């Protein structure tokens, strides 16, 4: 509560702290007692527009695209240490606002401090390459440029970590961004925009619009002045918004959703693979989008696996995430949980099982909240969509299967390609595996591991380009072929 | 004549040659006399399916895609001594379906075996990279992977060599393809493809689709099981591509058109500027992507460039492309010649000028043909559709600027940004220059080299993506991390 | 006496022109079989030699091939490659000839040759340096790659087309120009590529062939103030002596020497793959190999049980002819290479070895008069011996007991050299463990001798200094030099005006 | 002022750093460090035994082996560097003013010394995770193959005294970024710099054995930090008659190398270049620092058409050179290192007189009376010489520069290149596109075009022939410090049945 008293309350757009253009307003909702915590500006179209417009000056005057690369390198690292700095503000302050565990949330800063660093060392090493040119008498060049005017689009799940992997590779490379978080989640990213204007940037290089999607999202993703958009969040919507920046052919980068399978074999360490699957199915509440949603156990211990799993599920700590208690919290929205809710009608409906969970707790101090219990369904197949579909909620599905190739024909039997994992003892056959699923990251007995350092994004309907490592940078920058003739002749070709 | 008498007339699906489902044909024309020289197959939107659901099974046999990529290499080298081989035969037969001269087809085929050549030698350079895990017992990689079916889509300027920038890469990296050539010059595609045949690659592999895009395209870039568009060809076209590869959030690579500026100072080497200017305008009658059709010249110098550039246009040789005297064939087609046309109306509706051309030559050889005079524009500015629009004809438009910056300015108000020159002795301000140019390849004192060594694409709305040097090899790969935990603990959030 | 030698040049490749040694002196080539003499070559001198590197700076600096397109330069590198595959069959039979092994092996080798030569034709235009972000405002840094310029290179008697297709193709693909000098006594198939590259055509000077003894010419390649790299494959002893005399130019370096390849068998290897490739490691080309698994380290638990599968085994390995198809391994290269070979039996003995199976001459009839020495496994030793430390460079390997996965990596270490190894397990993530902690250049998991133009090959510790094949082994050639421009130059006004 | 300068040195340490500890030479043996500006001692430090090297060399493989630091995350080994660099930022001033104590050379050379160090640190920090090896596409099916690369081990790193703690920071950076475990010594007559980086370093914190300083005389120490067999790179800095000493002693042991040494190194000036630029970065190009830079631009190359023009603009600007204490403003020039030097010089002049050159300003001590007590030489110019004479040929490494003509543009390269050395140069020149030609044509590691000194650590630096052997700073710098291994799995092994059963 003491955090938000002197946070900004509105949009930051070139240069300054200014409100929705027709003074609307917003509502921030906690979770866990569905109480009004806060209110922020709620920006009109013409707002978004300003602001690209901004970003386009500021592009074009150089003052950001044109500095150093070191010194790029440097300022993105000065806003690395203002993660670390205000680590527990901020991990409190999204906390409050998402609902997860403060100890989810101080891993967060940890890793976006992380970010920001290996972002901030990436900037100065890599400018373009020189050519060993075909013809006589010319130089061959290739220079990296950045692409220009970014638009960047988050959603409320992980708010300043999905920033983050968008606001450090724009910076380091020398982009102008405008930025609007989840409509429903924007304080840490109100908070993160004031550390930025604290470590100093050229006005209109960095701006901060806060609204609802279906306003000013297609400004953001249509306006001629962008040069990318880079979105994370749901399929519909990345489809909505590919499909408006072709007007303009504009660039893009999605992180959409996924089912990825949590493949465990009757080889497994069989408490290791419980552990890690109650991990990858009820982190966060299963918000999550490398949630580990789609078990595939092997038919030898499916029995044994799905009682172990179960017994664990019905002790499962919900409560505040404020509390050290908790070990999982709230759902971030009515919304959001009706819509799981209306998924386990889909379930029963299309004949799969409802093992445990499927509903809201009653336990009188979770009533308030917006609490869902961790579900496990049984019985079901891969033509169902409980299946197919992201839920986004704590729920899994369980499914068997006899052979290794069995396996890795279910985990692929999906729309999607984001993430996935194995357990098993024999590495060989692990990694056989792995090579098989198209999956954008394959953990071999491991779950929720990805980091700067690696290249992240999906396969197939999962997205489109890639977000950190050096892949990540480089979806913020151009190539230029710059190719000059050392002793021009005329060609005559033409008559005389 | 006679290198059609044992040319297939039919796409080719699953390893073997096959008609159209409907028998349904079309007739391809000579532009040199608007003869039909040969009939071809007319497949429907049904073939088009078939031919991507045989890529699918051959991508997932793993014949071709867990080949090695040595021998991948090997056999797109093959590829290319058979264009070498046949390098006459091709180059005529280029000629005889596109209308350009033949020393611009030699020149094509001579480009296009060195496509196969580059990428044949870079197919086994780089599997992927070996990351330092930030994490203790862990081992992180990042292996680089064929994306998987891919389809390619041609226009109708240069067939062949357009087809080569697609292919090479596709099978360098153990892609499946499906490629679909300009449904008016399918001449060169089909005989490469008869070539590749024989080369030997696994059935579903490699796939020919013949006929139009208003009636298969649809699929080409729809269809779910596609993992790649690529896309060479109109700006409207490539939107509407776009539109609809985002129906499955299918990647895309498009190269689209230009508006690209010729900059001639006035420290330029006069005569060589006016050779390059008369190039850039008119080689294979404007109808180049790399089209140098905005000239760009210093006041200082604005009417003795003027005067220069209209004499010699009225020497142009126009005539058969197997004619050596020939400098400048025929426009590809009566619907193509009448859009040109048509431009000569709205130029001279918005106040320009037309010095010299600008309609049809009535010489009695060349009455039958498909021809447009070479035409110069003048007293034109940037607000006029004549400057901004991609006339596609043999047609330059001239415009004045009287410093650096105002040049600058001039060459970058476009929608457009592919390619473009700078003529100056002074290199030091043709480097500055460069720099500042949105265009993804700038020449200094030279005009139209690409080669496969260096990325080609567009800034802006010439495109998305590159074609060609290793960055045209990466659209066709797809990255996956695999992380190993060496000693996997369990996390114990949950309660036991 | 074979087809093949009629028309075989006899002479040195210099400045484009074949010619004899300055004073005329020859040399004989033996065939290891019988020992006869099988072919007569000029025996060049220390002048010959000087006269070959000043022709390579000549050509280099006019740079009709320094200066010639990448694209072009790999044309021809890949031209050469073909001439192999072309001549496969001829190439194979004469290495066969001259250095004994049998002809399977050679065949193996011509293949590799031509995916050497294809492999850098490949590389040869992908990479000409980088463009950096400069720190300075107005300013172009730029990093050019150039070829380093004349190179030496120096090959050993074992695998001489092989080893000089290291060298050969990077320094052509990169527009260096060279002098070659293959091992004195195994110089056929090293004259015969001559003659197949001076097919393809190359400018005048950029190649060219030296023949004679190290003692004699050497010197003048690693010292000689005009070569820019010396790139040298052989013994160790010879190694530090180049490198002492190339300081005196501070003359780059490249050197690929011996090896004490730890060949590392757990009890939980698949036991009849460990005992295959245990043999294959030990006696392929009579263990003249410089990747030789000659030192067996097997876990206690199953060390009785290896040592006799493994002496069976080697009692029924049948020696002769290379051009026999029963014949699994040929003769030792000299009589002074099994002497050395019979020195080391004496050696182990006085020691505290045991000679477990061979350790002699055979004297099977068909045998006598050729170079043969039978395949030999050594028991009973420890890390102290020489026996066990130093490369011996035959058919012989040495067994030795471990208890735990920490004393096998700490065994495999103790070492000057650190070239390459292998590990056989079906715990893979151990044989991973393993494999992190060997201070080796190429570690082989279940596998042994695989090496290939993809990837790197060069040792740790004293088996080397540098890299061959791959990329890295492209860079030996090469230098690099960073191009800075000042856009907008102003005066620093540091000095009183 | 200078004061600041001296309060530095009480809380400094005066000893070697083994093993973390600081410990005094094995027989108690110490060296006097000497101010060139006045001759004065200003600290009493350690002179270290062989033994003691040795120590610190197993002490460096202990620590190696034992993996707390080669076993470190990539990413926190970048942190630590990171921190060091943070260190060099925070202590700016003070190490600037040691180092101009201790060097002579002026305070804004030194502090700007100080901000590259401090870039040199944050390079390398950030560089450290970025590239640990690639995956091969391996043309054997059924085959994983990967190039792993690893910190080469233990290294020894020996540096000069021109530049202590910048050659100091070129090999500490990648050694530390790595994981490798380092052994320095710094030139026996300046230590000061150095020894306080350690101390900054030991804040840092680092595992024992990690880092150690010996501190000594090369003759007495040099040999076994390059030829101990526990060492696997020598990263030299230094002259060439000591690198090819080191090359010889470090093949005992086939131990890598990495060697810079001096050079000969070309200003070329066109009559079409900026004259005005021309002859100021000719002045600073020659005697910055009092032209004891390895980088300095001693031989000027200047075309007959304005050569008189020239070399009058330039003897005009020598006159007028402040010389004077480095800790004073005023000071443009600072004196040499040592009487050792200064008398290599003077003897230089004795050379140059006798093969025919002419010595047209300076070749002498100043007499001035504030300068007399000081080790000072004056800026010199000499005309009338050729590439044949040694003064033309060889590194004086003092405030010395040579004047010789050339007609046309391959002369001028000719000329260029007609020397042992090949590290740096630069051409001036309006016309870029010529600059452009000679820049390809001259053997030099680092080509300026309108500019001189430019160099950082974001590009590699080192030379052609024989000014080195192997580069540093950038990606190729790093690279020294690391090894490939091939590891190559065979997912479905076969027996290959070669020998019969
Ligand atoms: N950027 C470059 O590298 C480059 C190179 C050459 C040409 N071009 C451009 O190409 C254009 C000329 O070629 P064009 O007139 O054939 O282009 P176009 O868009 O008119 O047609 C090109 C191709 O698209 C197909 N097509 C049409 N509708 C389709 C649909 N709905 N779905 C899928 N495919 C469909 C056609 O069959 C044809 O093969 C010009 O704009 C020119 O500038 C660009």
């Amino acid at each position: 509560m003491e955090l938000l008293k002197h946070l900004s309350q509105r949009q930051y757009i070139d240069g300054e702290w200014v409100e929705s253009a027709n003074k609307n307003t917003r509502d921030i909702i906690n979770p866990y007692n569905q109480e009004v915590i806060f209110t922020v500006s709620e920006g009109t179209k013409e707002d978004a527009e300003r602001a690209i417009l901004a970003a386009r000056r500021a592009f074009e005057s150089g003052e950001w695209s044109q500095e150093t690369a070191e010194t790029r390198g440097k300022k993105v690292r000065a806003i690395a240490d203002k993660i670390k700095e205000h680590r527990e503000a901020l991990a409190r302050l999204e906390t409050l606002d998402t609902g997860k565990t403060l100890e989810e949330s101080y891993a967060d800063m940890d890793d976006i401090h992380n970010v920001f660093m290996y972002f901030a060392g990436l900037a100065d090493k890599d400018g373009g390459e020189m050519i060993d040119s075909p013809i006589p008498d010319t130089e061959s060049k290739i220079v990296k440029e950045p692409v220009g005017v970014v638009t960047q689009i988050t959603p409320w799940n992980y708010p300043l970590l999905q920033a983050s992997w968008k606001i450090a590779p724009a910076l380091a490379t020398g982009c102008s961004l405008v930025m609007k978080p989840s409509e429903i989640t924007p304080l840490t990213t109100i908070r993160v925009f004031e550390l930025m204007e604290e470590v100093g940037f050229p006005k209109g290089t960095i701006n901060l619009i806060l609204g609802a999607g279906s306003e000013v999202g297609d400004v953001m993703s249509g306006h001629k002045e962008v040069d990318l958009v880079s979105f994370t969040g749901g399929i519909e919507t990345g489809k909505h918004i590919m499909k408006n920046a072709a007007n303009n052919v504009t660039n893009i980068a999605l992180e959409l959703g996924g089912k990825n399978p949590n493949i465990i074999f009757d080889d497994a360490d069989f408490e290791l693979a419980v552990d890690q699957a109650l991990n990858g199915g009820y982190f966060h509440a299963g918000q999550v989008c490398s949630a580990g949603s789609r078990i595939l156990v092997q038919n030898s211990i499916k029995d044994k696996f799905e009682q172990a799993l179960i017994d664990r599920v019905k002790k499962i700590k919900l409560g505040n995430g404020f509390d050290a208690d908790t070990e999982m919290g709230p759902v971030i929205s009515t919304e959001h949980r009706n819509k799981i809710e209306s998924y386990m009608d889909v379930a029963k409906a299309e004949g799969a099982t409802i093992a445990v969970g499927g509903k809201r707790p009653d336990r009188d101090d979770l009533k308030d909240g917006l609490f869902f219990e961790p579900t496990v369904i049984t019985n079901c197949d891969t033509s169902m969509r409980i299946v197919q579909e992201e839920v986004f909620g704590p729920v899994v599905t369980v499914e068997g299967f006899e052979t290794e190739q069995e396996a890795i024909q279910l985990a692929n039997d999906s729309i999607y390609g984001l993430a996935g994992a194995v357990f098993s003892k024999d590495i060989g056959k692990a990694q056989r595996v792995a090579n098989k699923l198209k999956l954008g990251t394959v953990w071999i007995n491991d779950f929720f591991m990805y980091f700067a350092q690696a290249p992240w994004g999906g396969y197939k309907q999962s997205g489109i380009g890639r977000e950190l490592g050096k892949e990540g940078l480089e979806e913020y920058l151009v190539s230029k072929h710059i190719l000059t003739n050392t002793n021009p002749q005329l060609v005559n070709w033409f008559s005389k």
